[PDB]
């Protein structure tokens, strides 16, 4: 796999989870240290939820890089790596992502009830297709899964940006820069998983591992910044 075999156990794609972790901590640290100062109770909401993002992923990135929760699963004669910290890093942050973003909208709990759920449907059934023995499986679950995240980026789009363009133009603006960076970057998560060892087998583990790390990045730490630098976090939460 491209990269580089920095612990000297047979896996290059090391170099990449090494480089993520740092990324993912440094932007913990940054957001820890800003919000320190933080004081209005609704900034100080959104301030917990955003450290927990990249804080989790700094775990989860840190447990990959030492290999822990890494094993294989045997499709026919080839056998592919899992690393299980990534789904488990997923399963925690986006529901706290789309926290943050219904915070912002002031959408009711059956609404969040719904879209964590599906979002949490999303994250297990990809699983499931990872660990899957059949390539038809594997495609077959991904399909479902993908499906979920568009009911997902399809009531942020609608049910929720309605909502957060009653709370005015700091608060809408806002939630419309976030939700047009969401809605590319979290497609291109499944674009990535089917091209890559767990799908079609075009790009292999290294380069795989790579651009997950650069999605998760922007998608923790990039939010993040965007978020926590608007004066939208300081109005009214529920
Ligand atoms: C770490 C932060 C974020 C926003 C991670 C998002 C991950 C996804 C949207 C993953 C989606 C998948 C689909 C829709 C299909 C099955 C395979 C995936 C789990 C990669
Ligand atoms: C490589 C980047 C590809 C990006 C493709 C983005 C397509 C996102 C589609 C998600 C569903 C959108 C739901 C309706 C959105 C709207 O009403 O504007
Ligand atoms: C360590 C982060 C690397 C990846 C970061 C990608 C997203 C860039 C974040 C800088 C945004 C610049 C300031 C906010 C811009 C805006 O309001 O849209
Ligand atoms: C001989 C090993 C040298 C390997 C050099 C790695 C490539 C340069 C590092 C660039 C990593 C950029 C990550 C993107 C950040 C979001
Ligand atoms: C031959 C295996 C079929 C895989 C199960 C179907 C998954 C339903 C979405
Ligand atoms: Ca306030
Ligand atoms: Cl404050
Ligand atoms: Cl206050
Ligand atoms: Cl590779
Ligand atoms: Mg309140
Ligand atoms: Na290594």
């Amino acid at each position: 796999q491209a990269g580089y075999d920095l612990l000297g156990d047979g896996r290059p794609e090391t170099l990449w989870l090494g480089i993520g972790t740092l990324l993912m901590l440094i932007g913990t640290f940054y957001f820890l240290v800003r919000g320190w100062g933080v004081t209005d109770k609704d900034a100080r909401e959104y301030y917990a939820v955003t450290i927990l993002v990249p804080g989790i992923a700094s775990a989860a990135y840190l447990s990959m890089f030492f290999g822990i929760g890494l094993t294989e699963v045997t499709v026919g004669g080839e056998m592919l790596d899992i690393y299980y910290a990534r789904y488990a890093d997923w399963l925690f942050t986006t529901p706290l992502l789309l926290l943050d973003l219904a915070l912002l909208a002031k959408v009711d709990r059956v609404t969040i009830g719904t879209l964590v759920g599906v979002d949490a449907l999303m994250i297990v059934t990809g699983l499931i297709g990872a660990l899957s023995h059949t390539a038809i499986a594997r495609y077959s679950w991904w399909l479902f899964s993908t499906i979920c995240m568009i009911v997902v980026l399809y009531f942020l789009a609608t049910s929720l940006r309605s909502a957060a363009k009653e709370r005015g133009p700091e608060v809408a603006s806002t939630f419309n820069t976030l939700t047009a960076l969401v809605l590319v970057l979290w497609t291109a998560y499944p674009i990535l998983w089917i091209i890559g060892t767990e799908g079609a087998g075009v790009v292999g583990l290294g380069i795989e591992t790579l651009l997950f790390m650069v999605l998760d990045v922007t998608a923790k730490v990039g939010f993040g910044f965007i978020l926590l630098r608007s004066r939208a976090i300081l109005g009214d939460t529920e």
